[PDB]
């Protein structure tokens, strides 16, 4: 059983030099079945990744303690390759990471266009406050 309906939390990515930069806000929404999350970065607004009921516990766990979950669809952001059409069952895999003094949930995205993927970071304390 899950209390929450909808909330927002800041998301960062690693820029062209591998520096954590603020990207935007991520709108996590709770469905009849699963979670949708969507990226409002710059003036682009579009679904980021989603997952059904069964991966929910794996989500919460993952997004609070570090772990992994299976998405229904992962698109990401524009630079990564899966944003045109999205990819089913992409496994997201999370770590805890202190960035300034603030622990974040960090995970890799998709391949961009020597294989380079996108990297992402959301603060842990906000994910814990809201994810229940």
């Amino acid at each position: 059983k899950i209390e929450f309906s909808k909330f927002t939390v800041k998301i960062k990515n690693k820029d062209n030099n591998s520096n954590w930069t603020d990207l935007g806000d991520l709108v996590v929404r709770k469905e009849e079945n699963g979670i949708d999350t969507g990226l409002n970065a710059g003036g682009h607004s579009a679904t980021f990744f989603s997952l059904k009921e069964s991966e929910v516990n794996n989500f919460i766990k993952a997004m609070t303690k570090g772990g992994s979950f299976k998405t229904s669809l992962y698109y990401g952001y524009k630079y990564e390759q899966s944003s045109a059409n999205g990819i089913q069952n992409k496994e997201i895999i999370t770590k805890i990471e202190s960035i300034n003094g603030a622990e974040h949930i960090a995970f890799l995205g998709d391949k961009i266009n020597g294989d380079k993927t996108a990297e992402y970071a959301i603060p842990l304390e906000v994910l814990k406050k809201n994810l229940k």
